[PDB]
C-alpha cells in the first residue's frame, strides 16, 4: 500500500526522459513498491515502438521549429508534447497480461482526480490503436480529447503513461502530427487550474482509487544508472528515434 511519487524530469531532453521511464519498468521487480512519476517535455513528437518517423511526421517541418523527434518503448501513435503537457508513468507488480483491464482501471483513477477539480470526463469508447481521438486509452471532456496513453506489460510488471493536455499549444500539436483540432482540448479550457494543481489531484485520484500511498522519493542508483544506459546505447541514437534498429 506505500508507493513511491518520482517528480523526475529531464526537460530538455526527450529522449532521457524515455529512457527514464523504461528505466523504471525494466528495473522493477514482482513485490517492489507502485512508481508513480510526473514529468514533463518541451517541444516534440513521440512516436510509437511500431511506427516510422518519416510516415507520421514532417522531418522537414519539425527542424525548422525546433521540435525534438523521440520513440517510446509503448506502442501506440504519434503524440505532440510540450511544457502545456503533463505527463505521467506508473509501474505496478502485475498477475496478468490483461492489457484492456490495466486501462480501464488507470482511466478510473483518472476520472476520480479530474472530478476532484470540477472536471467530467470519461474514457473513450474504441479499441483502434489508429484513430486520433476516441480510443479507450483516451480521456475525453465530451466529445473532446483531453489525454491519451499507452502501456506494456510483461511477467511481474506493468508500465502505464499518459500524456495530459494542460495548456498545450493544441494549434502546433495539430499542424506537426501529419477538424483534428476540434477534436481536442486543453484542461484549461474548462477549468482555471496550474500543472501543480492537476498534478495534486492526480496524486490524491490515483492514491484513492489504487489505495496507494505515494510519498515523494527518488530515483535509485540503480534506476538512474539503467537510465543512463538505455540512454548511451538506446535512446540517443538515431537507428531507434527513426524505427530502424
Ligand atoms: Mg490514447
Amino acid at each position: 500500500m506505500e508507493g513511491r511519487l518520482l517528480l523526475l524530469e529531464t526537460p530538455g531532453n526527450t529522449r532521457m526522459s524515455l529512457a527514464y521511464d523504461e528505466a523504471i519498468y525494466r528495473s522493477f521487480q514482482y513485490g517492489d513498491k507502485p512508481i508513480l512519476r510526473f514529468y514533463r517535455h518541451d517541444r516534440s513528437v513521440i512516436i510509437g515502438y511500431f511506427q516510422v518517423a518519416e510516415e507520421e511526421v514532417d522531418l522537414d517541418y519539425m527542424k525548422k521549429n525546433g521540435i525534438m523527434l523521440a520513440r517510446r518503448y509503448t506502442g501506440g501513435g504519434a503524440v505532440y508534447h510540450d511544457l502545456g503537457d503533463l505527463n505521467f508513468s506508473v509501474v505496478r507488480s502485475s498477475d496478468d497480461m490483461d492489457i484492456t483491464s490495466m486501462f480501464r482501471t488507470m482511466n478510473e483513477a483518472v476520472v476520480n482526480s479530474l472530478r476532484i477539480l470540477g472536471l467530467d470526463a470519461r474514457p473513450g469508447e474504441l479499441n483502434d490503436v489508429s484513430i486520433p481521438v476516441n480510443k479507450k486509452t483516451d480521456i475525453m471532456a465530451g466529445e473532446k480529447k483531453i489525454m491519451g496513453a499507452a502501456g506494456a506489460m510483461r511477467k511481474g510488471a506493468k508500465l502505464w503513461h499518459a500524456a495530459m493536455l494542460v495548456h498545450t499549444d493544441l494549434d502546433m500539436l495539430s499542424a506537426v502530427l501529419k477538424s483534428t483540432r476540434e477534436r481536442v482540448a486543453n484542461v484549461t479550457d474548462f477549468v482555471d487550474v496550474s500543472i501543480d494543481e492537476v498534478r495534486n489531484a492526480l496524486i490524491r485520484g490515483f492514491s484513492e482509487t489504487l489505495h496507494i500511498d505515494f510519498r515523494e522519493d527518488t530515483i535509485t542508483e540503480k534506476e538512474e544508472s539503467l537510465a543512463r544506459e538505455l540512454f548511451d546505447k538506446k535512446y540517443s541514437t538515431e537507428e531507434w528515434n527513426m524505427g530502424l534498429l
